[PDB]
Parts: structure tokens; sequence; C-alpha cells
């Protein structure tokens, strides 16, 4: 009954887990080494790629956890959300955290995960 | 069925409460900002209750809570408030220490909570 | 309708909440005082102990949030995931955070929580 | 001869080290468990108490490092410095850091160390 | 015997304290709102302005504490150090800390303080 | 006839291991035995501190002030045990700080650094 | 670790001091200007209020000093003690003293202090 | 956990209260009607009788309050103390007070109360 | 286990008794023959002298009994309490009493005793 | 000679001594165990009773010593004096003292004595 | 017109400052220099005794008996000194009593009162 | 007209003032250091000594003020008055007061003064 997509066997995680009407996204990153806005867009690119595996879009996203190396970058994320989400927004929270990847120049700055819904 | 988005904040680009079938996803909740840790916890729960009331639900419907602290050693203050307000029926939870995109210190932000609630249709 | 198992009255939390087809785990912790690898196994042990109360196993886990005192320990968790999850992995994210417990010698280094699924 | 005062044999530190015309204060704490403003005042008291051992006052302090659990409390410290330093201020920096002591109710919130000077 | 230069009454600190042959620099900051390289340059500009109050240059700097919002920016600082200190480097340490000022776009990223020497 | 003397200079990092300024000696951050456990990294850091101090004929008895940097500040008691064994009843003023480092944590990661001021009257 | 409750800054006293398992009450007064029975009741009311600050009751009181303008009023207090302490009595002593407050009509006639205990 | 010994239901007091390691003695009185020296010895006899209830002696007494009708009798008390306390004296104070009992021939002249200690 | 400090054999009292974590001060007196403010200051000087025998200060004082020849002198003692106790006040009571020493010119006017606490 | 009236043999006192033109009152008490106002009135009744033995009144009293258990009761006595003395008052002093009687409930609160004159 | 003469009457308090009865004069309690130190208060009380005696043209020389009320009776030597300074080697009989007053003590409080009997023939 | 007998120059008092037909006795004290009955007798002996200076006896005493350190000693004085005054008693009052002399053992416990009359 549980279906597992975009499995990474080296890291031991599944990119997208389908469970009934709900979809659980693994953390999403993209454009790593680039600026904060590119990393946000890059992470949402990965989110969309995984959702396309099951015929879904950002419209099906109901909740997101946003991980920042610097949480004061939230207005940058909000800008991108408003461009990318077509006026339909998920519930969310943002937390500041270190990552197991270097910061500074070309460092990792942003990750995002979430839950999506589509009635079967 | 259809995802329903309640308490939308267009400037922030978030939805206060998302209804997805039998489940309800709460955006971060915050309240009584500028006040002491206990008031801030009560005010965040007040906002949680305000949102759940939009879909006819109460704290009894809450199945999971993520609690965000500037100082995670304030967990016992939260626990005291949980026991008084959740009245013997408690969610699953975890607590995390984090900075906020808001100043700390005098009248700073000290606490946020989000969660998941359930009601079968 | 919502069923609450493994309730801790003193702490005001429920170890496992059943809601329809979904199961919400409280933070899990185990073997504390021990080294990082033991605490990761100890936390998975209490995840499994909680899941067994409703007849579930790590196979039903769809999403986990992993809390590290030192997030650079992710490779330790990935080794243990591969050993215990039998080739079927959840979506996940990892966060670095302080705990309301001492670190250092015999300190707490790791917690995990999550969501499981089982139909009907 | 380097002179060592207010030695703590258990913690393996010296409260005040006199080296030539310079005096090195170990971290100072006081009014522990009380609110941020009291703990700032209590740490300044312990600084004053150590300086008194060598006939000196806050007038002799040239540099202070201030350690906060929450660095956004700087304004609180500034208020207290202005009413206690009598227009004669040290060079300083402030750092936000965890302590090997609990935070929360009756937690540690503040430490200060520093360097004082008196020409012999 | 203590001379205090560049006193900031609102902040209750002294920019540069002269104590015998030693000079203690308050945290230095500059070009705020700009990128990490520019903020490192601006902080060094302020250190130099302060040292010029007493006829000194970066040559007299013996020790520096460097505060970063993201400590992985150390190689950016090292590049600037090699450019400006021409072959004469102080002892130092680097610390990652929060500041009592916002991060994100146009936020504070860097401060430096130090100790200088000139034999009278 | 230069007044400030700089010893153990690291050209790539742009720092001086030990700066002598009159009667005072400033130690750059000290690090040792990296990839090993907290106790070993603490001993390694203090071995570097001793090494640098030996360049000017000094000993830990000359150390007046020490800043201790921990990835996990709750390791202070580990350091305190090592201090009591290596400083022999003569201790500096100190403070301890928790900080991230520009080097990985976790297995074989960096856990500890120390710096300080030493003194010797001329 | 001493805690001070119900502090009076103007008179320079603490209403209730907690030290380990012991609680020391400042002198208690109440219903001033009323007759001797009321002032005894008002004093016990204040003792009860102070004890309530730490979740304690009259049951935790181990010792009381009773201060009378007229010590022949002891039987009035004994009737009140029996009414309020329900079979569990402190050790006590009574003293006749003048007060720094007028006697006569609407005068001060009675104060009480004491020690309470609650094992942690 | 409080124990109450030698209770007087009529007067509403407890002769000796046990509170952890500490023991609180009600006012002690004896040989009434007799001369000052006998009343002082009678009071100490009653203190000793009360202490005997919990296996203690005057050696356990840490503090005494001595109540005199005529405080100039202190040297009569000091002699008795030197004779009975065997080189181990408590901290004390002495107070002149009236008593709710007649003075004069066969009057009440002295009471003493106090605190005793014994580590369990 | 009980320790007795500053013993006066002539008087049969102990200046300070240590009993577990508690310390009991004998009555304290100083600057005798001087005016009321000096004698209060002298008494507090004797309290600090005795507490120093065990490495304590007025911060350890939890309770004080104040004995006045004229209890209307309470405002004078309160002034001195505020000057000397640095915002951390004991519980207390005040009683008017005769002393076994002459009043009048150069007479005794004030004594204080009390209880202090320090956790071992 | 000295004349002695209202003699109490057991207490060894004379209630009123006549000595030439002067009259010395023993301590006066009454309304035993009542409130301060009644006890002050009771002592004045006793003063009057003794003075009437020689045909005198409160108008003849030249000096009074007033004994209080609580001297802050002076204002209560002043009120009674204004009620009892018809606009002509003695010289007086007041002192606080214990009495050889219990205080408290139904205790003794007040005594007065004095000197009177009649030519 | 009454045989007993009543001088310096205080209607609010219900007392007569000085009562003349035949050859004898009865002084109400005397108080003065209130709020001052014991010596001034004693001098102030005697001043007040003198003020009342002057109403009938008498002086301290006529005083035959005085009762002295002290808040602290060990101040008697302070009073004896003033008696010697002011009474010209002719002293009344006296007694001294310690008592509270219906007035506050402490700073600026009331410390001393005196009353008395004087004599003047015809 | 006024005659002054038994003058004490150092104390500034007159033992016996004769004014017209009246005799004013200074306070009388005797048998100091003796028990209460003896001091009462000693005070009456002194009264007689002074009265004998003008050929008078206790028969001439019209009024006495009796001063006690303990007013409950009235019955002791009453017994001695019945013996010594033999059926011819004065008007009197008794007061309790402190004396400017030590109490206690061999202290002062009783004084008496009075008024006597003899028609010329």
């Amino acid at each position: 009954t549980i279906r597992r997509y975009d499995v990474n066997e080296d890291r031991g995680h599944t990119g997208l887990v389908e469970a009934g009407d709900f979809y659980y996204l693994n953390y999403c990153v993209g454009n790593v080494g680039q600026d904060i806005e590119s990393q946000i867009n890059g992470a949402f690119d990965e989110m969309e790629r995984r959702l396309a595996l099951v015929g879904l879009t950002l419209d099906a996203v109901v909740q997101m956890d946003c991980l920042f190396r610097d949480v004061w970058n939230i207005p940058v994320m909000e800008k991108m959300i408003k461009e990318r989400f077509n006026g339909r927004y998920p519930a969310r929270k943002s937390i500041q955290t270190e990552f197991a990847h270097h910061g500074g120049p070309q460092g990792l700055l942003f990750q995002v995960d979430g839950v999506a819904y589509s009635k079967h």
C-alpha cells in the first residue's frame, strides 16, 4: 500500500512516499553553491520534480518545513513563494539550523520538505 | 476532496490552516508577542485554538505538535500549560531550539507552535 | 476516534497517536548516556516499541524528523537506517538543535519522531 | 611573579590573575536564577568583588567579553553599564553562546570576563 | 593613566582604550547591509580609523577575535587579511555567533575586535 | 630592532601562532589530535599551546588567560579534568564558548580549540 | 539557590525566603486598626498568602513567634490557632513588645512570623 | 514528613517539631513558682525531656531564645549554661518580656525555646 | 557534625553555629557607646565578621531578629539595610526590649541575630 | 489631724486622705473587665464616690496621674474628661504601666489617682 | 469666681497647664524642643515649666517636687547636669519613671516630660 | 519659706522639702542588693530617716508613689505596710518601671516617695 518514489539507496531515504491520499517529500535542495534566491528556487524545482512523479504540482502542497542556515532570509523565500505558488499557499514553519554541508562561499543555505494531498 | 485554505495571509504567502480530507495542517502559531515565555506559550495556543475554531475543531483534535523555542530549556513552562489546556488528552510532539526572524530580548519573540489535527468526516 | 497510546501524564505527551490511517510518534529517545551510534539505535528501538503497540513495524514509517546535537552525525544515522529499515526508507529531514538535557559525557545526542501509515 | 587570586581548585581556574600592570578576570557570574537584568548586575558585582581584592574598581577595566544566552539582551546590559561605569567604559564585544548550565526558569543567562589595568 | 578614545555614550563602550603600551579595540563593524567581503573590509576600515587615533596601523595589531554570522566565511576573511596586513599577521580566533541585529538581506554578517601594541 | 616579534607564522591562513609584545604573549587558536575524541583533542590543543610557548622558553605556568572553544560546551568537565592534570595547581583565568567551526563535526570532526595570553616580565 | 518571594523594596525585607527545604516568613500583619481577634486572623491570612506562593499551607509551619502589644491576649490567639490549624500545631513562643506604630484606637496589636518546611 | 511530639491540645502547640534534620522547641518552662535559678534549670530540664523524645541531648541545640521577666538575670542563666552545656554552647539572644502569667512571689520568671539539629 | 565558631566561654555562647546547610548567629553588637545608626552599622559589621569565618556574606542571610531599646528606630535600620544588603533582603521581625547593659549616654541601643544558609 | 476615709484594711490603703485644705486620692478603678471607655468612667465614678464623702466634686480636683496599660488610649480619656469635668480640668500626667492584674480579655486597663483642694 | 485658679488651659486636650490651689501650684506635664536630642528636650521641658510658672510670677526656685518621665530612664545623668545648671543650688524632691508616650520615639521623637508642684505663700 | 533637708549636691535633689505644712519626699531606696521584702523595708527605713529630720513618723504620710521593677510584688509591700503603718495608711498608687540601675541579682527592685503633713 505504501509506495516509494525517487529512492536514494546510498543515503537511505525515499524522495517521495505515497501513503493513501498523502505524499511525504524528503528534504529538497537544488542550485547548491549558488545564492540564497537560487537555492530557494532550486529546492522548489526539486519539490516540483518529485511531485511530477505522481502527477501533482505545488497546488497539492498542504504543509512545508523551511530550513535556513540564516532564518532572516524568510522574506527572500516569501518572494519566491508568491511567484511560484499561484496564490494558493501551504501551512508552514521555518527553522534555523546547521547542515551537514559547509556554509560560506558556495555553501548550502536552504532546504525544504513538506506534505501533499490528492484524493484517490 | 478539495484542499481548503483558511486564514490566508497574502502578504506572508502562507495559509493559517489547510484542510486536506480528514487532516488539518496549522501554520506556525504565535501570540502575546513581547510578553514573558508563559504568556507567549498561552498566546500561541490561543492562535492554534482560533484557527481550529474556523473548522469547528478544538485542541482535542490535535494529533501532533512541533514546538519552537528560543530557549528550549523552557520546555517545563510549556508542559505546565499543556496539562492545563489540553486537559488529559495530549498530542505527540517534539521541541526544537531555533532563532526567529524577529528580535529576541526585551519584548522579543520567544515561542511558536505548529501542528496537525484530525477529524473523520 | 483519535486513539492515544503510551501516554506520559507527567510530561503531557502521547507516545503514539492513531488518527484514521495515520500514526504520529512523539520524539523517541533511547540508550541515553551512550555514544551516538547507540543513541540512534536506542531511538529506533523506542520508535519500534511504540509501533508494535498497534502491530506496526518500521515498514509503516513514511516520514521521520531527526534531531541531532551535531548534525554532522547524519552518516552514522544513515548506516543504522540501512541496517534496520530493510531497504524500505521514509522521507526525512535532519535538524541540529539543543535539547533540554545536558550534552557532553553521557549527554543526550539524538532524538527522532515521525509518521507511520496503515490502511483501514 | 604572576599573582593568582580567588582560585577555584575544583574547576581548575583562577578568579583574578595579576600579571605586571594587567589583571585578567575569569568569567563572572552572579544572582543566578534571577532575571537577565539581575544576572547582569550580579556578574558586575562579582567583577567588582574580584577587583576589590587588589584595590581596584570598575574604573580600571579596559576590556570586557560579554556572554549571553540571548544576545538581544545587549540593551539591558547597556542600561546597567551606564548606571554603574560612571562614564568610563571598557572596549567590549558580545557573543551569544550556550552554557554548561540549564537555561529556562532559574537558568544561567549571562557571564562576563575582562581585563583591567593599573600602572605600578 | 588610562586614556579612552572614540567613546560611544549611547552604547556605553570605548572604541579604543589605551592602557600603557596596549590598546584594546571595541568590536569594529563597517559597510553594513553589504556582502560578506565588504563587511570584512568595512570592519578593518573601522579598526584602522581607530588605530589612527593614536598614530597606529594594522602593523601594531597583536590579536583579533573575529565574529561571523556564518563561520564558514573564514576563507573570505583570510583573503582580505593577506591583502591588507602585508605579511604581518596577528594571532586570532574565529567564533560563530548571533548578533543583536538582523541577518538576511542587508543584515550584519561580521565584527572584529582586537588588541594592539606600541612600546612607549 | 622590531618591537613586536611573530613566531610560528602560518602564511596560508594569514595568522601568527604566537605574538610576543613586550611582556605579553598572544597565542593563535590551538588545535591538535583532530579526528580523535574530545579528551584527546583537548590534550592535542594543549600540546600545541605548550609547543608554541616553548618557542619563547615558557611553560603553562606562564599562561594568564585562556579562551576555550567547544562544539559542545557541556564537555567543560572533560577539559577541567585535563587542566588539573596538566596545569598542576597553577591555573589561568578563563572563559568557555560554544561555537561552530569552519570544519566538519561528527565522526573524526573538530571538537575543540583553545587560545590564550601568557606573561613573562623583562 | 536562596529564593526570595514577596519582596518589599521600601521596607527592605522579603516576605518569604526559601532556603533548601525551609521557608522563613517575614513578620505578618493584617486587618490593622481592628480588634485583637481580627488582627490575629489577618496576620494568619497573610501567612497563608505567603505560604501559597510556594504551594504550602499552615500544615507546613513548624515554628511561630507571636508578638503582642498585650501578651495576656494569648488565649484569643489559641482559640484562633485551634480554629485554623486543625490539630497540627507549630512550636511557638509569645513576646510582649511595643511596635513602631501607634496603639490605642485602631492601633497595631499583633504580628506573627515563622518557619515552614517542605521536603524536596 | 513533619513529626509533632509532646503536643498540648489545650494550648494549641507542639512541644517539639521534627522537620528533616532540625527540631523546633516550643517555649520551655519548669519549676514554676520557684526562684530564678530553679526556673532556669526547670526550663532546661523540660528542653532536655523534649529532646529525649527523639534521642537527643543539649549537645544538639544550635540556637536558643531566652525570655526573662528581668533581663539582668542573664548571668544567672550563663552560670547554669556553663554547668550544663559542657563546653558546647548554642547561638543565642535574650529578651525581656512580660508573660501571660503573674510575676511576684511564685510568679513566672523565665522561658527558653530553641532549635536543635541531628543529621539523619 | 555540628561546628561551633567564635566561641565565648565567659558568656557561654557560640558566635556562629554551623548545622548542615544552616548557620545560626549569636546576637551581634558593635560600635557600642555610639549613636543608633553607628550601632546598627557596627552590629551588621559583627554579622559580616562571623559569616566570613565560613566564607559567607550577607547574601547568605535568610532571617534576622532585630532588638531595639527604642523600636521606633526601625526607619534607621531600614536605611542601613538598603545601603548594605544590595537588594537581597532577609525575612525579619523587630522587637523592643531592655538589655542587661545601661542605656542613656554611650549606652547599648541595638542587637541583631539571624540565620544564614549555604548548600553543601 | 490628718483624716482618713474609705479605708481598705486588707490592701493597707486609705481611699481619701484629708490633710488641711488638701485631699489625696488613692488609685481609683471601676467597671472591672469592661472596655477602655467604661473603665475610665468607672475610675472617675470611684473618684466621685470618695470625694462625695467630704462633700466635694471633680471641680475640686487639681492634679491627676493617669495609669494606662496602653498609653495611646490618652485620646479616649480626653474625651471622657471633657464629658465628666464640666469645662474645668486638673493638671495631669499619664504613664504606661503593667498592673498586678491580668490584661487581655476582661483585663484591667486603667487607673487614676489625684489631689483635690477645698479651703 | 473660683478659689482654685486654672491657668494655661488647653480645651482640646482637657487639661490645665498650671493649677493654683491655696499656696500650691500644680504643673501639667511639660514638654519642649520636641524632635530634638535628649539634652534639648530636657532643657525644653524646663523652659515650659518656667513659662507656666511665670504666669503667676514664680520661678524654678518655688518648685518643691518634680516627677520626670523618660523614654530611657538611663538618661537621668543628662537631666542631673541640666538641673545643676539651672536650679541655682536649690533642688526639688523628685522621682524618675520610664514610660512609653502616646508619641513616636526614634528620629525626632518625644523623649522626656516633666511635671511638678511649686509653692508660694499667701 | 521653703526649707530643704537632706540635700544631695551631686545628684541635684533634696531628700525632704518642707513647704508650709507639707513635706515632699525624694525617692527613697534602701537595702539595695537584698531580696524584695528587704528593699521595701529599706525604702521605708529611708522614709523614716528623712521624716525624723523634722520629728515626724509614718503616721504623717498622706500619699506614697510605689515604684516596682515587678509590680506583682504589691502583696509583699502590702504585708510590710500593715506591719509598719499599723492601721493608719496613706493614699497610694503603684507603678512598674525600670530604674537607672541594674536589676537581677543584687540589683534595685523597689523605690518609694511621698507627701507628709504636719500642721504648724
